[PDB]
């Protein structure tokens, strides 16, 4: 239940798979690589995985193939990190009836699908708590690993940026930078590495902006047609919603991308005072007060923008009163 | 020289106009605002002063008003911060060997113009500078304060992304959001204050970007004219140069920007090796290694532009 126990079970065993959520972002490979490497740093036999290809914006940094997408091992223990429900990882959730598990989260509504289970949403960082249970373990940290744990507390804040970028989010960066973090080979890499491509795609976006409330709230969406003739990916859209979110008056926005065909991602990220993930949470996703999602399998374009824009401006005018 | 005369130099002189550079940033914001209220705390009558038009981003920050344009003060002492040289403060050049003058700067190219000067191009931004002065004033900071210190940190280092942020970088910001910095706020009034204006503005900018050097080198430009058919000012295209930076595989962008008419602002960032100082130094500006700039004055931008472009290009494959 705590981080003393997890530290406990993580003592216990020695076969362990690392699993973090589909559609990774930073924090998620931040937290699977830097636990997977704390642990083999300990002499224990492990592997990670993800159920999804790894973004191009990692592939320069340090250990990032020993992310696997299909893993042949024989786990005595499954550690899930930074996913908040078992279809969050993907196929992997078959091992949960099979492997006993670790759950190491930070999202408020994680259902503690673990037989242990560690949540705490004062974190932003899943890689903040992978940073503790390394250092109670007597992890010793060299310049690759402080990268590595520095890359999701920089993300998952928006690099410093975020409500959430409170004091201990900032003590952290400042250790880990003193012990070799290259913060700046994180913010390159991340923020620096943009194809040509996703500006005419985002002109795209700009074009389809429907704005609602006053201009307060901003919507727009990519099929997945559109990606393909700008030779895109959902991983040249990553920063997109944010980019609308920085538009001045704007209090949410909300981008919708069909990435592939029949898939559609829904990203809300809000501003001052909205709470997209009470938002996301009600149609099945996820996420944070100020940053929250929610995937839709199946359906058309035109079916998801209603519904999810309806339910979005009912609790948003609820919220102004 | 170093910090500990300057602070002497402060505690001797009660009436002080502190004074920032024209065409101000973050850290210019950050270091005015900050020294000036850090030595009103010790009783002095302090004003503060900039030379130019301060940018709408600034304006929900605390005690922002205080910046003047004109000033009517008699000061006993000058206080130039994040400045290189004369030229840098515009009018209040005219104040040089004539109110004594302190400088507290960080780049490298300072001329050392102030009757005393600490100079250290190893600080990422002047408001480290200002919060280890008000630390030795004996200043104590309320979080509004903090977030007036934090905000010059923040800017200079392009919120945590550029080379500079180092260690010392780290443990400043964190000292401060420990004593109340809004780290949000400030982001939220830099970065999220975009006018829809803006982007029409960029994509007109990325209709003229060039490549060179196997897409190393990336440069664009907007004429007076073109700010004017899109309804912005420098304001507007503030972080453009930043984002020319952020394509894959460039090492350094450039930005040559005509506002208002007949004054030419060439914006220079380099992402891992290129000391764009260097060029801009040479070409009559100045800056740091990843960050640099130089303006010009009466020049026809057909002509500045493949000037610049010649010599960037032949400072480039030097070293
Ligand atoms: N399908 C989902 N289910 C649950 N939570 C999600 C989902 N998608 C996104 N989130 C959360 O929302 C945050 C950001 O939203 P997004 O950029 O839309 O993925 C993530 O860091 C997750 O915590
Ligand atoms: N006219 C100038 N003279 C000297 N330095 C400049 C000038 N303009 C910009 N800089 C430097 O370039 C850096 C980046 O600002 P800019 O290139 O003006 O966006 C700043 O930190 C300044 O020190
Ligand atoms: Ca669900
Ligand atoms: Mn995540
Ligand atoms: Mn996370
Ligand atoms: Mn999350
Ligand atoms: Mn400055
Ligand atoms: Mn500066
Ligand atoms: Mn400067």
């Amino acid at each position: 239940s705590g981080m003393d126990e997890i530290v406990k079970v993580l003592s216990q065993h020695d076969r362990i798979l690392v699993v973090g959520h589909i559609m990774p972002d930073g924090d998620c490979v931040s937290s699977v690589l830097s636990l997977t490497l704390g642990l083999e740093k300990l002499g224990k036999e492990v592997k990670a995985a993800v159920d999804y290809k790894i973004p191009y914006v990692f592939e320069k940094f340090p250990y990032i193939d020993k992310i696997e997408e299909n893993p042949n091992f024989d786990p005595e223990l499954l550690v899930v990190v930074d996913a908040s429900s078992p279809d969050r990882i993907g196929k992997f959730q078959d091992l949960l009836d099979k492997v006993p598990s670790v759950v190491i989260d930070h999202h408020s509504t994680n259902t503690n699908f673990g037989n242990w289970n560690w949540v705490d949403p004062s974190f932003a960082a899943t890689a903040q708590m992978i940073f503790r249970i390394n250092k109670a373990l007597g992890v010793e940290y060299d310049s690759n690993l402080a990268t590595l744990n520095y890359l999701g507390i920089a993300t998952d804040t928006g690099f410093f940026r975020h409500s959430n970028a409170d004091v201990r989010v900032f003590e952290d960066a400042y250790k880990l930078v003193k012990m070799g973090a290259d913060a700046h080979f994180v913010a390159k890499e991340i923020l620096e590495n943009k194809r040509f491509e996703q500006f005419k795609l985002f002109a795209e976006v700009l074009e389809r902006l429907q704005l609602l409330e006053n201009g307060k709230i901003a919507y727009s969406y990519i099929d997945y047609d559109t990606y393909l003739r700008h030779n895109c990916t959902d991983e040249d859209s990553a920063g997109f919603v944010g980019e609308l979110r920085s538009i001045r008056g704007v209090e949410v926005a909300v981008l919708f991308m069909e990435f592939p065909r029949g898939k559609i991602h829904v990203s809300m990220r809000s501003k001052d005072w909205f709470n997209v993930n009470e938002v996301a949470f009600e149609l099945g996703g996820g996420g944070h007060p100020r940053a929250a999602g929610v995937t839709f399998e199946g359906k058309k374009i035109e079916e998801v923008i209603p519904r999810v824009i309806n339910h979005l401006l009912k609790k948003f005018k609820e919220g102004v009163e």
